[PDB]
């Protein structure tokens, strides 16, 4: 196995939300076979961010997901060459984001080149007013569409005032090496949490747990 039970994670994200530019670095570790990863993030440019940090967090690698023997593990089978993903986030108030990650591996470390672009958030909305609290746990549906592994999930951001703010995610996943076999349709249960932060979310510790299953 290319992938060891403990791996390091290095990341840089560049992006722009509603005209606001930012650069964010990450340094993390995780346990691919237990489906657990954590990361320390530090905003390097454009802080303090004028939008909810929460919109970014799922952009900060499905290799960290516990797969049973009876489902093909496309992600772990992608290494050492790696894979890329592309995601659209469609929020219920018209906000739209486009994100991508190109994932490589050198030794015991995954490198992630992330881009994140968002637009059309209303100035008076929960994202630009910083009113969000957390993503609710949920279930990604994995299937193949015209030869491309695709994951769909309807996600919910819990807002102050006990309301949710809904968002449809679609991610396409593609191995760098041709001939990695596609999996059959399945589910991935996942939960992402902000574990700690400083005053303006310039330094943040992030955690994700993810488990694949057949229903």
């Amino acid at each position: 196995s290319a992938i060891k039970p403990d791996m390091k994670i290095k990341l840089r994200m560049e992006g722009n939300v509603n005209g606001h530019h930012f650069v964010i670095d990450g340094d993390g570790t995780g346990k691919p076979f237990e489906g657990k990863q954590s990361m320390d993030l530090e905003v390097k440019e454009g802080g303090p961010l004028p939008f909810a940090f929460d919109i970014l967090t799922t952009a900060f690698n499905r290799v960290f997901a516990k797969y049973p023997d009876n489902i093909q593990d496309y992600f772990k089978q992608s290494f050492p060459k790696g894979y890329s993903w592309e995601r659209s986030l469609t929020f219920e108030d018209g906000g739209i984001c486009i994100a991508r990650n190109d994932i490589t591996m050198e030794g015991d470390t995954f490198y992630n080149k992330v881009r994140f672009y968002g637009t059309n958030f209303p100035a008076n909305g929960p994202v630009m007013q910083k009113k969000t609290l957390k993503w609710e746990p949920s279930t990604e549906k994995m299937y193949v569409r015209d030869g491309v592994l695709t994951g769909d999930v309807e996600m919910a951001l819990l807002l102050e005032g006990n309301a949710h703010y809904r968002c449809d995610f679609r991610t396409t996943y593609k191995a760098k090496e041709k001939g990695v076999k596609l999996p059959g349709a399945h589910f991935v249960d996942h939960c992402i949490e902000i574990l700690s932060h400083d005053k303006d979310y310039n330094k943040v510790k992030l955690y994700e747990h993810a488990v694949a299953h057949s229903g």
